[PDB]
This record gives structure tokens, C-alpha cells and sequence, in this order.
């Protein structure tokens, strides 16, 4: 599952607030970043975003994806990219290989992830502000219990 | 000399929790929240990216809160950085470089406002994090409170 499926076993998120997507199950091991690019954008990039709790410490989880065209990105919720303690109104690079296991083992049972769209340009290279704006669609899924089962 | 009211320039909501004014942001920015009834915390952030000699960044400004308040926000102030490398993330200390970013930031006139995490009034976590708020807007003083 890094392919990307047919239709028919894409269970698709729903997408609510500020870019919340909720599924009827959880993720799992596979997301997929479903993006249709507007036809003067050049290149975006973004994340799926978590927040977890562990013994008292709290943290904030980034998955990110970068494109140049209309593309399914595949997503390994195995190897997030970025990973820090929320400390107050502070943060702290985390790179203790135990802690991020336990984190993503926790992610992989969620039911609901943020998207985000960071930033993005247009075939020049010039900014489009906001980044959102560079984009058609995006939609997120993950693939179906029907899929799962061919392993 | 706090404070308000009606000199604060809301900004519009868009969707992927993006919120946009009719100028430029500037120094400060007050994120407006109101906790729903069992929430007993809340945090997120407003988020920025910002390109600077074709390289390019992300930067958040973290928020809190236990209850119903307007946090202000420093513009000079980010706590995260990270310069974005392909799929991957660097973490940026430079002091040069987080005051150019600064610089573009308080010329932005959008912002990424999000929640992240939300528990419980008995630390249980609330999910999604979102849902623990019943209202937060962002605004910016209005050009005529600037002037003073």
C-alpha cells in the first residue's frame, strides 16, 4: 500500500474545521494525499498533523508531502519528519527513538488528522499567498478493510 | 494602555483553517477563544511559511489556554522554525534568518490558525482537538488604534 488504489477501496476522510479530516476507523499504517494543483501552480508542500499526550508531555507530530503536479502522495505513518514537545508556549526538537515509536504506535490508532497546506508557487517560482488558494482539491484517504486484507 | 474595542480588524476564516485580513498583520495578533464547557486546555498555533533565498520555511507561534481569553501574540516571537527540505524538516536557530523571516511574516496578510490539542477537565483528551472550542477568531488592531 504505496500505490495508490482504485476508487472503490479509497475510504475517504471527511473533512471539517480548521482542515480537520475524520475517518470511520483508524488510519493505520497508509494515508493518502490526494491533490489536484491549479493550473499555474509550480510546486506545495504541506503536512498531515497529529497531537498526542504521553505520561504528562504533550506533542506535535508532521507528516510532510510536497508536489509539483496533481498527485496521490503516499503517506507512511511509520516515519513522521518532524516531532516536538509542546512546553508551555514552547517547543523541543524530540529525538529519542523510543519516544517517537510510541507516538506514531498512538497515531496509527487515530481517528482524525490535520491538513495543512504550508506554502506554494507558481510556475515562475512567485509565492501564492495563501497557499490553499494554489490547489483545486485535496482530499486524504486510507485504504479500505477490503484492501488491508490483501496483507 | 490596553485595550480595544471595536478598533479590532477581524480577519475572514477560509477553510483549511487559513485567516486573512484587509492589511497587513503587523506586530501583534490576538487570537479571540472561547472553551467549550468541559475543556479544561487548549493550544495551537498561528502559522506562517515564508520563502528567503529560494529556500523555504515554516514558523509557528505557539498559543494556550485553560479558559476563555484573548492570548496576544508577538510577531517577533516564533518558537518553531523549521526549514522545510524536500519531505523532510530542519530545525533553524539562526538569529539572521528568524528576523528576515519575521520581517516577511508581519507584512503577511493570512494566517494559518490551528488547534492542536484540547483535554478534558479531567486531562481527558478531546479529540478532535478542534472540537473543545466553541469559538476563536483572530484579529489585529485597527489602523486608526495604530496611529496611537
Amino acid at each position: 500500500g504505496l500505490a495508490p488504489l482504485a476508487d472503490g477501496e479509497k475510504l475517504y476522510g471527511k473533512k471539517g474545521s480548521e482542515g480537520t479530516v475524520t475517518f470511520t476507523k483508524a488510519i493505520g499504517d497508509n494515508a493518502f494525499v490526494e491533490i489536484k494543483t491549479g493550473a499555474d501552480t509550480g510546486f506545495m508542500n504541506g503536512c498531515l498533523g497529529f497531537s498526542e499526550s504521553i505520561d504528562g508531555k504533550n506533542y506535535w507530530v508532521a507528516y510532510v508531502w510536497q508536489t509539483k503536479k496533481s498527485d496521490t502522495i503516499s503517506i507512511d505513518m511509520s516515519s513522521p519528519v518532524q516531532i516536538a514537545e509542546i512546553i508551555g508556549t514552547e517547543t523541543q526538537e524530540v529525538t529519542d527513538a523510543d519516544t517517537i515509536k510510541k507516538l506514531t504506535d498512538k497515531i496509527k490508532t487515530e481517528k482524525s488528522a490535520l491538513l495543512q497546506v504550508w506554502y506554494a508557487s507558481d510556475k515562475t517560482g512567485k509565492q501564492i499567498d495563501p497557499a490553499d488558494s494554489a490547489s483545486e482539491s485535496i482530499e486524504v484517504y486510507i485504504p479500505s478493510a477490503s484492501a488491508d486484507e490483501a496483507l
